[PDB]
């Protein structure tokens, strides 16, 4: 590699160094204007293809981390705009691309990005695709400058394709729409399953982030032995460590290098990588990602021969406790891919303490006897959790199931805005809707994956603007946990309910010129302000109140003096209600 950029332009093509190069410098320099991130793209392909043509021409032979801060320190405005940040200038490399990392801005000061109207959109994409669409990859980029820049080029093609689908269809909107908040969930979704990575990795430790990966490791690749696990672990954790730094370069090599062991390996790992293992480089990582579990072998024994009846358990155990573990870990997961991975861990934990309690008694066995009883109700409480919602999500509708959960979650922490227990209750109802289409079989791990970035979301709320310490305690408990605190929340019995305010319960006849998204969360709003003020009503009592309140706004919405019957029997509807609250 005389030249990495010239070895990067041939991997990548043009197209996709092209945009690799605009969301690398656009997550740097975040408030530049995008015609001169175009400009600089445009150089540096100039000069990419410069030594694509002759790697031995000048600079061709530099590293492209020389290039990328050469580049950063040529733009004329660097102090004006980033102030200590072109300080970074000053130095060489290593230490000036460390300098310039820690000065990456996250959170910039810049306005919401307004999705404008379908049509508006639409029109653009067609008088002018590529400014359209690189303005678009590049106030993504700017506003989220740690998202990893290659899983930001698999949404912006996947926006492409819904653009040039829907905009000619014959309702563009109803095409358009829900694939455009399809892509922003699963956006926010990858964010905060990064963010959660990196942050568990700091607070509690390199090892619980190997003992993640060894239970979801062998869940994906059941047929492989515990070594070359281990070996993936270890692969594994130092990827995730490098990108947590933010090093993109480094983090995509480091990517990259596992991608290419497992596709050389793909015999002693799973047999469904064939595919992955053809995609080009940019691709083969994210498709190994998000590949199927393998099927496990059907010629599997228990786990008794080995971590209970046999002797040498407690020296095995000594020995290596981690390895040990791992291995426990490796044989339950592989045979329990119906298992969330914080299950697996509860158990191996379980197995942990009574193996450390066990092993210093005189007959170990004896105690170290009936564990894989204890492993019983750990595994029970999330299944019969599962079972019971996805009951009551086929028993109502999804929205009378979210607000279901919009009584049960204000009842038990009474203190959070209205606006935040809404949208959780929302979010949760969605995975109600997602997961409970899946068998039992796929079910927790659909649950899991979800619960994770609603529970995280909920902790960075909670983190910036506290209300109870009960939810202080689940979301600084360990992530295995997390779930279990907030089932074993109780309804808050300290509550003083809120004080009755008019407002929050008059309506108007703007409710009927609403659509369904806006009518559902003014009336979910006012559900939550009901509860905060009436906490003890009984979901009967509140079930009376809501039939009340929906044939109000069914008959004042087809009225024909629409308004005064929403004031006039609006304040019958207030009264009445207070009189059976
Ligand atoms: C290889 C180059 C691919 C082309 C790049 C495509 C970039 C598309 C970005 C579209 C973002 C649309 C966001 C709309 C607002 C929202 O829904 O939050
Ligand atoms: C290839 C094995 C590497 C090391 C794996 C460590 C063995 C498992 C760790 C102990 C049991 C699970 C503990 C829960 C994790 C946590 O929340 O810290
Ligand atoms: C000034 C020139 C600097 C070049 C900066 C842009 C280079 C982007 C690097 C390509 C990403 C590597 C491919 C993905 C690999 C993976 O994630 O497995
Ligand atoms: C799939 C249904 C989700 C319904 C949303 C309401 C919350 C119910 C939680 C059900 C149990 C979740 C278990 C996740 C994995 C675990 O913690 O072991
Ligand atoms: C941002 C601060 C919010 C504080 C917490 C709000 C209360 C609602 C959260 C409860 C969700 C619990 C997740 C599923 C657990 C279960 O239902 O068993
Ligand atoms: C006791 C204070 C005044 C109460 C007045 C009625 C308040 C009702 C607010 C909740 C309405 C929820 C609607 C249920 C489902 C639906 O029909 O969309
Ligand atoms: C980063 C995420 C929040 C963003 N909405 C996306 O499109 O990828
Ligand atoms: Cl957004
Ligand atoms: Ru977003």
């Amino acid at each position: 590699h005389k030249s990495e950029v010239a070895h990067r332009f041939k991997d990548l093509g043009e197209e996709n160094f092209k945009a690799l190069v605009l969301i690398a410098f656009a997550q740097y320099l975040q408030q530049c204007p995008f015609e001169d991130h175009v400009k600089l793209v445009n150089e540096v392909t100039e000069f990419a293809k410069t030594c694509v043509a002759d790697e031995s021409a000048e600079n061709c032979d530099k590293s492209l981390h020389t290039l990328f801060g050469d580049k950063l320190c040529t733009v004329a405005t660097l102090r004006e705009t980033y102030g200590e940040m072109a300080d970074c200038c000053a130095k060489q490399e290593p230490e000036r691309n460390e300098c310039f990392l820690q000065h990456k801005d996250d959170n910039p000061n810049l306005p919401r990005l307004v999705r404008p109207e379908v049509d508006v959109m639409c029109t653009a994409f067609h008088d002018n695709e590529e400014t359209f669409l690189k303005k678009y990859l590049y106030e993504i980029a700017r506003r989220h400058p740690y998202f990893y820049a290659p899983e930001l080029l698999f949404f912006a093609k996947r926006y492409k394709a819904a653009f040039t689908e829907c905009c000619q269809a014959a309702d563009k909107a109803a095409c358009l729409l829900p694939k455009l908040d399809e892509l922003r969930d699963e956006g926010k979704a990858s964010s905060a399953k990064q963010r959660l990575k990196c942050a568990s990795l700091q607070k509690f430790g390199e090892r619980a982030f190997k003992a993640w990966a060894v239970a979801r490791l062998s869940q994906r690749f059941p047929k492989a032995e515990f070594a070359e696990v281990s070996k993936l672990v270890t692969d594994l954790t130092k990827v995730h460590t490098e990108c947590c730094h933010g090093d993109l370069l480094e983090c995509a090599d480091d990517r990259a290098d596992l991608a290419k062991y497992i596709c050389e390996n793909q015999d002693s790992i799973s047999s469904k990588l064939k595919e992955c293992c053809e995609k080009p480089l940019l691709e083969k990582s994210h498709c190994i990602a998000e590949v199927e579990n393998d099927e496990m072998p059907a010629d599997l024994p228990s786990l008794a021969a080995d971590f209970v009846e046999s002797k040498d358990v407690c020296k095995n155990y000594a020995e290596a406790k981690d390895v040990f573990l791992g291995m426990f870990l490796y044989e339950y997961a592989r045979r329990h891919p119906d298992y969330s991975v914080v299950l697996l861990l509860r158990l191996a934990k379980t197995y942990e303490t009574t193996l450390e309690k066990c092993c210093a008694a005189a007959d170990p066995h004896e105690c170290y006897a009936k564990v894989f009883d204890e492993f019983k109700p750990l595994v029970e409480e999330p299944q019969n959790l599962i079972k019971q919602n996805c009951e009551l999500f086929e028993q109502l509708g999804e929205y009378k199931f979210q607000n279901a959960l919009l009584v049960r979650y204000t009842k038990k922490v009474p203190q959070v805005s209205t606006p935040t227990l809404v949208e959780v209750s929302r979010n949760l109802g969605k995975v109600g809707s997602k997961c409970c289409k899946h068998p039992e079989a796929k079910r927790m791990p659909c649950a899991e994956d979800y619960l994770s970035v609603v529970l995280n979301q909920l902790c960075v709320l909670h983190e910036k603007t506290p209300v109870s310490d009960r939810v202080t305690k689940c979301c600084t408990e360990s992530l295995v946990n997390r779930r279990p605190c907030f089932s074993a929340l109780e309804v808050d019995e300290t509550y003083v309910p809120k004080e009755f305010n008019a407002e929050t319960f008059t309506f108007h006849a703007d409710i009927c010129t609403l659509s369904e998204k806006e009518r559902q969360i003014k009336k979910q709003t006012a559900l939550v302000e009901l509860v905060k003020h009436k906490p003890k009503a009984t979901k009967e009592q509140l079930k009376a109140v809501m039939d009340d309140f929906a044939a109000f706004v069914e008959k004042c919405c087809k009225a024909d003096d629409k308004e005064t019957c929403f004031a006039e029997e609006g304040k019958k509807l207030v009264a009445a209600s207070q009189a059976a609250l």
